[PDB]
């Protein structure tokens, strides 16, 4: 009756995540000055280069050089010995205004509540009662392993660590009437960039004793757990020098780690009129509200939009058999309690606030009591 | 007992899809000369620009200018009046060799069958008996609508069409013992770039009569079907000029349209040692083999890897209740019939052949009897 499930996470210095963080630093910089900025900022990172490309229409005056370099500094790439340095990297900017054809179809001369979706697309929300934060254990543990690496890098106790890391956690689960119950950790992978001097045995010992044991409860680890620690054997070249990064290439790390579903839309670098972000956050809010409200133990929500149209085209609820109410009944409860127009979501979730860089590593969900993590009390 | 589900697709000239096609044109060009080329080619597209960035180690001599421009020509961007022209665009190249640290951990001095996975990650395969090609109807119809647009553009019958398009199809389904049965089309969205002269009523009439009716069986369309045709009202600016494109930003369009699950890894621009592609293709092959073999009606397969390790770390089978056999029994059948090491998958699926550009629009699955679409006869 048991099964395995695997999820991964990446660290703040993983090149794709660098791009997500930069794109959201750019968004935040615009929103600090112009809450109605229209932002669609993609970032590319390769050896020695950050390129910004996309579309921004805003009243803000933003120093892209400074914003980009400060984000890279925070991540920890501050010297050529680490493969990348915020002080001496190339920052190239290929930003244009938002297409006027998009603007006229989406938001020009529209009442805010009746703004159209900024694009077509589909989005999902998911929640599971297997953890208090209503997230899958696999992805929670994978994120926490990367956060622990960053902590031990920044506090100087593992000074050989560099910012680029990846983790992967496989958990053995039991099924319980559509809900899932974690039993044990089956396999853990950790790969992290390191300095030229530290040897493999020192790193593997530290990753087990100072990282895994500081994160994963001992009850989940046993003599059969498989550890793949620095499995490549050498990871000195890293960051953008080891692998090109792009915004929106970690969309499963950003969400549910393979659980539930994904509609394909990236989050970072986008203002609220891009329903890829706002409606995914709202769908998480719905799903978590259903689970915390006791209506389900596990639930997947789909919503979809057409460009220029305010109301969603479709809403669907899938409860995995974990409710006494039918999926139709839950859908009616959702429709009576939520208004998923983007110009309403923006108000309910406060999506003009410049908090987005904080979302761009360690997952957008399950953390810090962001507005989409605070369940709505449902009337039914 | 019914529910809605929505999927989308994009056309060959959608800027993200342009990037996928270019990245796979680059891969194919290398593989034509060096079947063992190591390729990780990301493409970015914005107004007037194609940038190649990533890592290639290969014995091939490739003219990137020519390869890129020929791909853009095939797509149809051949004049400034369309927003982009293969003849006069900027092609910038930021390609380096594969990291030697990766190479040593993955494939150097390794027997081909025992090559390590080129990265960690998780991948899913999915199959559903609702169509003969074992794909969801929503995504099949969405792809076919984009293909029809391209056909009518290329044959000159709708000469106002341009290459950038998006479609979205919402289908109303019934559940049947874990399987799904399409009933009717609930909503269709089509947005397509167009010339400055054609009016909105002409376009909307043509999209209904020459596109939708030529693609979607009349039995699925009724007086209640909702049509959002050119919903933005104006789409003259398009392609990279309207929206930046990046490789690997259409991973749900490339796969199952929201159905099943996704592990996050993009396909295009990657050789077979990148399990993001090879193992996803193998997982599709497994899933389709289970459905065509009569063991399931619907199935999701998860596999996962660690960099440098040949065998998958985990394999999981989820059959939605559509088999008399337990998921454990199906997993044993899979393990007895499939060897999911990348250096074996490459042989079974012929993944050194330069056919990848053909996969990079209209979905990687459900078409053209590629090797992963030909079911394996299972022994059990
Ligand atoms: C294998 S390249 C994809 C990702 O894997 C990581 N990576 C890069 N080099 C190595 C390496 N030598 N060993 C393990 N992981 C690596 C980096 O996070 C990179 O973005
Ligand atoms: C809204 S920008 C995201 C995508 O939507 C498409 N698009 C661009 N401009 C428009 C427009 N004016 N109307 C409808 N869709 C558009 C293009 O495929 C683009 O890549
Ligand atoms: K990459
Ligand atoms: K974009
Ligand atoms: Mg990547
Ligand atoms: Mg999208
Ligand atoms: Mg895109
Ligand atoms: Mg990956
Ligand atoms: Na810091
Ligand atoms: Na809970
Ligand atoms: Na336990
Ligand atoms: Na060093
Ligand atoms: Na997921
Ligand atoms: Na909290
Ligand atoms: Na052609
Ligand atoms: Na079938
Ligand atoms: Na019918
Ligand atoms: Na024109
Ligand atoms: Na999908
Ligand atoms: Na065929």
């Amino acid at each position: 009756g048991t099964f395995l499930f695997t999820s991964e996470s990446v660290g703040e210095g993983h090149p794709d995540k660098i791009c997500d963080q930069i794109s959201d630093a750019v968004l935040d910089a615009h929103l600090q000055q112009d809450p109605d900025a229209k932002v669609a900022c993609e970032t590319v990172a390769k050896t020695g280069m950050i390129l910004l490309a996309g579309e921004i229409t805003s009243r803000a005056a933003v120093d892209y050089q400074k914003v980009v370099r400060e984000a890279v500094k925070h991540i920890g790439y501050d010297d050529s010995s680490k493969g990348f340095d915020y002080k001496t990297c190339n920052v190239l900017v290929a930003l244009e205004q938002q297409s006027p054809d998009i603007a006229q179809g989406v938001h020009l001369d529209r009442n805010e509540e009746d703004i159209g979706a900024g694009d077509q697309g589909l989005m999902f929300g998911y929640a599971t009662d297997e953890t208090e934060e209503c997230m899958p254990l696999t992805i929670v543990l994978a994120h926490k392993l990367n956060a622990k690496l960053a902590e031990l890098r920044r506090n100087g106790t593992l000074p050989w660590l560099r910012p680029d890391s990846k983790t992967q956690v496989t958990v053995q689960y039991m099924q319980d009437r559509g809900a899932v119950l974690p039993i044990r950790v089956h396999t853990i992978v950790i790969s992290v960039q390191h300095d030229e001097e530290v040897c493999l045995d020192e790193m593997r010992d530290a990753l087990k004793e100072k990282v895994i044991k500081a994160v994963v409860p001992a009850k989940y680890l046993d003599e059969d757990t498989i550890y793949h620690l620095q499995p490549s054997g050498r990871f000195v070249i890293g960051g953008p020098q080891g692998d090109a990064g792009l915004t929106g290439r970690k969309i499963i790390v950003d969400t549910y780690g393979g659980w539930g579903a994904h509609g394909g839309g990236a989050f970072s670098g986008k203002d609220y009129t891009k329903v890829d972000r706002s409606a995914a956050y709202a769908a998480r809010w719905v799903a978590k509200s259903l689970v915390k409200g006791g209506l389900c133990r596990r639930v997947l929500v789909q919503v979809s939009y057409a460009i220029g149209v305010s109301h969603p085209l479709s809403i669907s609820i899938f409860h995995y058999g974990t409710s006494q109410k039918s999926e139709r009944e839950l859908l009616e409860i959702v429709k009576k309690n939520f208004d998923l127009r983007p110009g309403v979501i923006v108000r309910d979730l406060d999506l003009k606030k410049p908090i987005y860089q904080r979302t761009a590593a360690y997952g957008h969900f399950g953390r810090d009591s962001f507005p989409w993590e605070v369940p709505k009390k449902l009337k039914y």
